[PDB]
């Protein structure tokens, strides 16, 4: 976050991410058993999915609501950013 | 998996056993657009779902055979690792 955040920026900035605001065990089990179960593994798969996809969409959210709060300056810094990241 | 003290021959095991951008780049279109279309988004979620399978099948396969070649107390070890992550 190299872009010269006025202070009124990184208030709206804090604002979106705290409006951002288990699975590890069956990994676990799978992992440890003497036998790979490959349909067991595809349900645990499929389940990851629905947590990945509420994750990935928080992320992305976010992420375009601080672009929207950018200048035109600190938007282009943001995308040169987001090229080498 | 801080190691784990692997004998040659688990050396050797884990040798055998061990026989994108385009994703990033749409979702820069998400992020830097002066809306958050939600869905455009879980379309872009969802379009690697496959490629997402066969990654996490082998990954979990992979794990499951390296482990199983473990003693016991290698076993206990990479289990109290696992749970402190
Ligand atoms: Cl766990
Ligand atoms: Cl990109
Ligand atoms: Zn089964
Ligand atoms: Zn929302
Ligand atoms: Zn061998
Ligand atoms: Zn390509
Ligand atoms: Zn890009
Ligand atoms: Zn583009
Ligand atoms: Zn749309
Ligand atoms: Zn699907
Ligand atoms: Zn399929
Ligand atoms: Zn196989």
């Amino acid at each position: 976050k190299d872009l010269n955040l006025t202070d009124a920026q990184k208030q709206q900035i804090r604002e979106i991410m705290k409006g951002q605001r288990e699975e590890r065990r069956a990994m676990h089990d799978i992992i440890a058993s003497d036998t790979f179960d490959k349909v067991k593994a595809e349900a645990q798969i499929a389940k990851m999915e629905e947590q990945r996809k509420a994750n990935m969409l928080a992320l992305m959210e976010t992420q375009n609501k601080i672009y929207n709060i950018l200048t035109p300056e600190q938007k282009k810094q943001f995308n040169a950013n987001f090229e080498k990241r």
